[PDB]
């Protein structure tokens, strides 16, 4: 892999290093200035000895093109760790900054999620599976607030469908070779993808997140609740919403990854379509960010112990 970086030269040499921006057991973002121009960055650093970050990076390679996926600008290998450099994202946590918005509208949520469908459509298309798509790994990449500045930005759990050879495959080329129930598990990550779009679009809408009330739900309840089937579409905030958004709703949460809809159906809907007849005004919205936070986490928690 010409990604084997180590024969060049600094990373040090050509930033400087500021302040974490994000933790992890085997990785952490700081931000970082190019000393050169002035201009600032984030900067994933990867133990090597803990985790392979080579997936991650050729992903961001390839795809980091894309206008609605965080740019790769730089890359580093000083042996022990690898230093991924990214555009800077100023505008904060996607849902977040929609939660602490009192005038958000149907709208503008049918905008969201079209960007951020389309962007998947498009990564499932080419083969790609994210795998972790909560919301935190959404994010703004300035304050403007148009859809044109949400980035998708951790690609630390996404997956390159391959055949047994090692080879790239995409969802068109079945032919061969390397196909063996494989199948069905990257039919399943997508379908996982969506049903993590579900959850961001019914959390838009209303304000609170449909199998957590906060972070201190026990994660067998918040799986009982998931793997129930139901939630509610009806009253309180929901009465204020379209009947066009809550079928959406229903059909990307829906329980049977064989019956949720793909990102080329979600992207078919009514609710993203006509968007032109959807209402501008006010969504009634419970107003609890910092406690939609920890359920989101604690959600995220609960699916993710194994993986
Ligand atoms: C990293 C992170 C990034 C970032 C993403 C991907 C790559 C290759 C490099 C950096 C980033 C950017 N570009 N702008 C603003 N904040 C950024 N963060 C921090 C978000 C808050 O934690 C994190 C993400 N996403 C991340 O996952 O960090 C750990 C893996 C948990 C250490
Ligand atoms: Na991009």
């Amino acid at each position: 892999v010409q990604q084997l970086h180590r024969n060049s030269i600094q990373f040090t040499d050509g930033y400087e290093v500021k302040e974490d921006i994000g933790v992890g057991s085997y990785s952490v973002c700081k931000r970082c200035i190019h000393k050169a121009t002035n201009m600032e960055f984030a900067v994933k650093i990867i133990d090597k000895s803990k985790r392979d970050p080579t997936e991650e990076i050729e992903i961001l390679l390839r795809y980091g093109q894309h206008p609605n996926i965080i740019t790769l600008k730089d890359v580093y290998d000083d042996g022990k760790y690898v230093y991924v450099v990214t555009e800077l994202m100023k505008g904060g946590e996607l849902l977040d900054k929609i939660l602490r918005q009192k005038f958000f509208s149907e709208r503008e949520a049918s905008a969201v999620l079209f960007t951020i469908t389309k962007t998947v459509e498009y990564l499932h298309a080419q083969g790609v599976v994210h795998r972790d798509l909560k919301p935190s790994n959404i994010l703004y990449v300035d304050e403007s607030g148009n859809p044109e500045s949400i980035r998708i930005c951790d690609f630390g759990f996404a997956k390159q469908l391959r055949a047994e050879n090692g080879l790239l495959m995409t969802p068109c080329y079945t032919a061969n070779f390397v196909a063996p129930e494989v199948l069905e598990r990257q039919g399943y990550d997508a379908a996982c993808d969506i049903w993590s779009l579900g959850v961001l679009l019914y959390t838009m809408l209303t304000g609170y997140t449909p199998f957590a009330n906060g972070p201190d739900d026990t994660p067998e309840e918040i799986l009982a609740r998931i793997g129930s089937g139901k939630f509610s579409l009806s009253g309180g905030y929901w009465n204020s919403v379209s009947d066009t958004a809550k079928d959406l709703v229903s059909k990307m949460l829906h329980v049977d990854p064989h019956q949720r809809l793909t990102a080329a159906l979600v992207l078919r809907h009514p609710w993203i379509v006509h968007w032109d007849q959807l209402p501008q005004y006010q969504l009634n919205r419970q107003d609890a960010p910092h406690l939609v936070k920890g359920a989101m986490a604690a959600t995220y928690s609960a699916l993710n112990r194994n993986q």
